[PDB]
């Protein structure tokens, strides 16, 4: 019954672990949503509150990100609230928050944020409930362990079954911590370090190869071969290029060759059905 979620970064985790959520019940799902806007309405709040910040420490370092003058004193207020205590006056601020081009180069510079930017509106009046879609990209810190029991079995989100995210995707990407390192690297690295360890061997191996969405968008534009584990890469399509990185999550994994278990699942996780279809996939397959 039980499921454990491993992952780098931005690997997808937890918008697997909230889309099963809304997916299966856990029948309340209340409003679940509606104890979930305060969460979205946080992310709006310290999304432009960062977005503010960013300009002014810009502006004095670099020579010039230049906000209006006049919005200042609206401006800041965003500074005063501070996230007190869980917080459509704001959205007309936010939106007349936002006009100047500067905070947006510091935009252009979490993408899910902007989302969020482009549905204020809808957020403001009294006769809101949240989008399945507003859920998911709602960004919630994860504290602890989570743990959901379900049947269509527990979830765990930071054992039987290690759902491992490798956010494919993120080949071209720079570590956000670091940028020295490369996302798919250290995804390599702690993929591979997982597997060694002698407290998994026991459990079961289930592999999600994340935002697939943004590989079939990115590939045509940046070379697969930029990454040093894809450098080998020379194409001919998008299968090839998705079944390349599988080659090399394959070959590595099987390098900890010792004289049992291992599934690959090709996942978009922000979109829901397909996701279902994955998840009605293992649970069949997870007999014995
Ligand atoms: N395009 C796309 N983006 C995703 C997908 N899953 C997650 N993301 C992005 O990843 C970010 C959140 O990832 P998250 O679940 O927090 O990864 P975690 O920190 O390892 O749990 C959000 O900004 C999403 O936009 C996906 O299937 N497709
Ligand atoms: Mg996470």
């Amino acid at each position: 019954h039980k499921l454990l979620l491993l992952g780098a970064g931005e690997s997808g985790k937890s918008t697997i672990f909230k889309q099963i959520k809304l997916l299966f019940q856990t029948g309340f799902d209340e409003a679940e949503l509606r104890s979930y806007t305060s969460v979205i309405h946080a992310n709006v709040y310290q999304t432009i509150k960062i977005l503010y910040e960013g300009a002014k420490e810009l502006s004095q370092v670099e020579s010039d990100y230049v906000i209006s003058p006049d919005n200042q004193e609206i401006g800041e207020k965003l500074s005063d609230i501070d996230g007190r205590l869980d917080y459509k006056e704001l959205v007309l601020d936010v939106k007349r928050l936002w006009q100047d081009p500067a905070i947006q180069e510091t935009y252009l510079r979490p993408d899910c944020a902007q989302y969020f930017m482009e549905n204020l509106v809808r957020l403001a009046e009294a006769g809101y409930v949240p989008t399945k879609e507003d859920v998911l990209y709602a960004r919630v810190r994860t504290n602890g362990v989570v743990q959901i029991q379900f049947s269509p079995y527990r979830l765990y989100d930071v054992v039987n079954a290690v759902i491992f995210c490798a956010a494919i995707s993120e080949y071209d990407q720079m570590l956000f911590e670091d940028e020295t390192k490369n996302r798919m690297m250290e995804t390599k690295e702690l993929f591979d370090w997982v597997l060694k360890q002698r407290c998994f061997e026991k459990t079961s191996f289930i592999l999600f190869l994340n935002k697939f969405d943004i590989c079939e968008k990115k590939i045509q534009k940046v070379p697969l071969s930029v990454c040093e584990w894809f450098k080998d890469y020379q194409p001919i399509e998008v299968e090839h290029a998705y079944e390349f990185v599988k080659k090399k999550f394959e070959e590595l994994y099987f390098q900890s060759s010792k004289p049992r278990v291992f599934k690959i699942y090709r996942t978009t996780a922000l979109d829901q059905k397909l996701v279902k279809k994955t998840f009605k996939l293992i649970d069949e397959s997870m007999r014995r």
